């Protein structure tokens, strides 16, 4: 129902040449910028005879992805090739790093909670400094959704993707444990049940990536304690305040949750409080 203009965003096909599976292909694309000649690029591709609403569907996910405009917290589109003459394609910015979940697993073994003198003896380590930050940066992108009457629906960190210099954006590429009471029970989808994911997402950054909910059978039971008041409990490598902002997200009463701006503002001073505290821990060792 959005418009698609052709000129701003089409791209021709025989421009791409298509790499390995991340369907969505990495692939080089000549010419998609003003700034260079070759860049890389991901690629999301109908899969040859698919369905008709298939493609409608992939068809809305760019229109969408036009309409909202730029935001460096959401997956940046650089065009898309819809004319007839070959598949329907979708082309985004290459993040080097890949879903944020799989990063924090990898990173357990390289964790401080903040760097002191010799610094390079944590030299590329995650600091509590970096899972605010991620925290931050998602927020203000679903600020900026929830503010276009956008609902992502699957807020998680595997829908969090990460660039260079610790920019993480969001996209979208069991899922029952990253949705809020009223998502399983109405089968209703919010701006306030995002906010919920939110928390859960929160979880998943200051626990380095760890799955929710751990050891607990996902069955009528588990959606049961849910809907009661049961909450996990806070992750490793969480702060107090975080924890509680994981709880306030986790409100059983879905306009009693904060709201994107509110997380946002919080986030921000949670992220500037632990900036100050780690200049004092390093001036004074
Ligand atoms: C190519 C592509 C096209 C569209 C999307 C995507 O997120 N579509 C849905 C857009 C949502 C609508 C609200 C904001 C997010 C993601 C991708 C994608 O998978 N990008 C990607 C994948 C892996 C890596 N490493 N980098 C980029």
């Amino acid at each position: 129902r959005l418009p698609y203009d052709a000129s701003k965003w089409e791209f021709p096909r025989d421009r791409l040449k298509l790499g390995k599976p991340l369907q969505v292909i990495e692939a080089d694309a000549f010419g998609i910028d003003k700034t260079a000649t070759c860049r890389t690029v991901a690629v999301k591709m109908l899969k040859e005879g698919a369905t008709h609403s298939e493609h409608r569907a992939l068809m809305s996910e760019l229109k969408i992805l036009i309409h909202i405009g730029h935001h460096l917290n959401v997956v940046n589109l650089l065009g898309a090739c819809t004319k007839p003459g070959g598949p329907l394609m979708v082309i985004t910015e290459f993040c080097k790093f890949g879903n944020l979940s799989t990063y924090l697993r990898s990173k357990r073994n390289e964790f401080v909670p903040y760097k002191v003198a010799p610094e390079d003896l944590y030299k590329d380590f995650l600091t509590l400094e970096h899972l605010i930050c991620y925290s931050f940066q998602v927020a203000k992108g679903m600020e900026f959704l929830a503010s276009r009457k956008c609902i992502h629906r699957d807020l998680a960190a595997r829908n969090i993707l990460l660039s260079e210099k610790n920019v993480v954006k969001i996209c979208d590429f069991l899922p029952l444990k990253w949705m809020a009471p009223e998502t399983i029970f109405d089968r209703v989808y919010t701006i306030q049940s995002d906010v919920w994911s939110f928390g859960v997402l929160l979880w998943e950054i200051f626990s380095l990536g760890a799955s929710p909910y751990p050891g607990v059978k996902i069955d009528e039971e588990f959606c049961r304690r849910l809907k009661e008041g049961t909450r996990m409990r806070a992750p490793d490598y969480t702060t107090p305040e975080m924890y509680q902002t994981m709880l306030d997200c986790w409100h059983g009463e879905p306009s009693q949750r904060p709201t994107f701006s509110e997380l946002v503002e919080h986030l921000g001073n949670l992220l500037q409080a632990n900036a100050q505290q780690d200049r004092h821990h390093h001036h004074h060792h």
